[PDB]
């Protein structure tokens, strides 16, 4: 059962942006303890798997969008703003994509790749537009999600084998074509270090925007830990922020290795605190804080953690009331 009378998360950022949670489809109804969760803390919505192209069109021109939809009719019944995640990625996208049809043990050609992916982002992207209009709640979109290694390379996924580097610019130019009304952004983990894939990611937008792609922001993923460093947050978040990109913190959670204990919970409710004063801080850059999972009972995270802010038990935690 859920605290009813605490104060609703989202209210105490009102002047200063959206926080969203990651959903599975599963825990929508008014009955259930975590939709009620989600309905009194959030004023934004992410499908936490539904909208994944495996999630959305699992074999070749067989779309399943009834998921993402129901997301999607909880979101507007709720007055809640969405983001989508996401039109490309390296996992969770069906084999099919890049597999020639005539010959499975084939590769496909670069012109196929581009036009499946072509297709599968307007259809998408038509879908919600076409069956919600003006009620649909999807602000933005992540097109690619974990294109970089930790090297700072471009990460080797068949997207890059198949196509070369030009596929990241062409996703943004589809998406741009299918729905000019979303916001585009392209998402990443570990973008937060102040680190090598921090320079790559701003060496990589500078670079994209230059030449015209149409980027309108960056997606912190921010899978952080007890033992972040604040400072190379708030580093991060200046680098990337001076391309005159949005900054989204697209996934937050809070990996705890381990140590769930109740010194930890008063620690990781210090650090919490800390990293909400620096978005406070950085509002005239970042447009939405959204955390990874409602509860820490339903953490993607491997067991034992205590992620988030509100418990196993779905009460609020140490770090909830060290926020509001
Ligand atoms: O249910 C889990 C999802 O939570 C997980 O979502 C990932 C988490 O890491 C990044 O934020 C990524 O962008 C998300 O898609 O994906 C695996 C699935 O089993």
């Amino acid at each position: 059962t859920i605290q009813n009378d605490i104060p609703d998360l989202y209210s105490v950022f009102k002047d200063y942006f959206p926080i969203g949670v990651a959903v599975d489809p599963s825990r929508l109804n008014d009955a259930d303890p975590h939709a009620q969760l989600t309905a009194k803390h959030f004023n934004m919505l992410v499908a936490e798997n539904a909208m994944k192209p495996e999630s959305l069109q699992p074999t070749e021109g067989n779309f399943t969008f009834d998921n993402a939809d129901k997301i999607v009719d909880y979101a507007i019944a709720h007055n809640m703003k969405m983001r989508g995640h996401t039109l490309l990625w390296h996992n969770q996208v069906p084999d099919w994509f890049f597999q020639d049809p005539s010959d499975p043990s084939k590769p496909a050609s670069r012109d196929l790749l581009l036009q499946r992916l072509r297709t599968h982002i307007t259809t998408v992207l038509d879908h919600f537009k076409t069956k919600y209009g003006s009620q649909n709640p999807i602000i933005g979109w992540d097109v690619v999600n974990e294109v970089l290694d930790d090297n700072g390379n471009l990460r080797n996924s068949k997207w890059l084998q198949i196509i070369g580097p030009d596929y990241i610019e062409k996703a943004f130019e589809y998406a741009h074509e299918a729905d000019p009304s979303m916001k585009l952004f392209i998402n990443d983990y570990n973008i937060e270090n102040n680190g090598v894939k921090t320079q790559a990611m701003y060496d990589l937008v500078k670079k994209l925007k230059n030449e015209g792609v149409p980027i309108n922001g960056i997606g912190m993923q921010m899978h952080i830990s007890i033992n972040s460093n604040i400072d190379n947050i708030k580093a991060s978040i200046e680098k990337l922020a001076s391309l005159g990109v949005e900054i989204q913190v697209t996934a937050l959670d809070m990996n705890m290795n381990g140590d769930v204990s109740n010194d930890a919970l008063l620690k990781q409710a210090r650090l919490y605190k800390q990293l909400f004063d620096l978005f406070k801080a950085e509002k005239q850059y970042i447009t939405a804080v959204v955390f990874w999972g409602v509860s820490d009972d339903v953490s993607w995270l491997s067991k034992p953690n205590a992620p988030l802010l509100f418990d196993s038990k779905l009460q609020a935690k140490p770090a909830y009331w060290a926020i509001v």
